[PDB]
């Protein structure tokens, strides 16, 4: 398998969206960056914030599009093309409505599953990148999906998500070292303590 060399977190820019569920991807990558001392800087050429540094012995790029969620491909696509990074070396972390808080899965391939950030990316780089699906829960009905992803979770659900994100963080070494099947087993087995 390919080592993961680019890790992307999906979300919206600005303080008003920083704590919302739809930024789950941003939480993972920001926390990963600070865990390893990687600095995320403004990178207007690619419509995002990005960084590069050593994670567990591998040189890894980190990216947060600043396009707004539904336009995320305007950053992920030219960035990965410029550095010639194949989809198979990419992991994209994102909120997953179809899984509850505290559930987290690593997935390879497939389509966007209705996720409007992934909808903007699959068309242009294809589906064969890896995804870290961070469960944010489903509110109950189609009509409330937007207010749920665009809202801040209560502290109980937030702890569940943070516990799930902490677990995936501990598996990133397997991902960057090319061990994707092991990482998938070990991430996917998580259940809150």
């Amino acid at each position: 398998m390919s080592n993961i060399s680019l890790i992307v977190g999906l979300g919206n820019p600005g303080s008003e969206y920083a704590q919302t569920r739809h930024n789950a991807g941003f939480w993972f990558v920001e926390q990963l960056a600070d865990k390893y001392g990687i600095t995320l800087k403004n990178d207007p050429k690619f419509h995002g914030i990005s960084g590069r540094g050593n994670i567990e012995g591998h040189d890894v790029r980190l990216l947060l599009p600043m396009t707004y969620m539904n336009r995320s491909g305007q950053s992920v696509v030219p960035f990965s093309k410029f550095y010639q990074i194949a989809p198979e070396a990419i992991l994209i972390a994102h909120d997953e409505l179809d899984m509850n808080p505290g559930v987290i899965r690593l997935k390879t391939g497939g389509g966007h599953g209705g996720h409007n950030g992934l909808r903007d990316i699959v068309p242009h780089i294809g589906p064969n990148f890896h995804r870290l699906r961070i469960g944010i829960g489903h509110p109950g009905s189609k009509e409330r999906v937007s207010g749920h992803v665009l809202g801040k979770a209560p502290s109980n659900e937030q702890s569940l998500m943070d516990g799930a994100i902490d677990h995936a963080l501990s598996k990133v070494k397997l991902l960057v070292q090319g061990q994707v099947p092991q990482a998938m087993n070990q991430i996917n087995a998580y259940k809150p303590a």
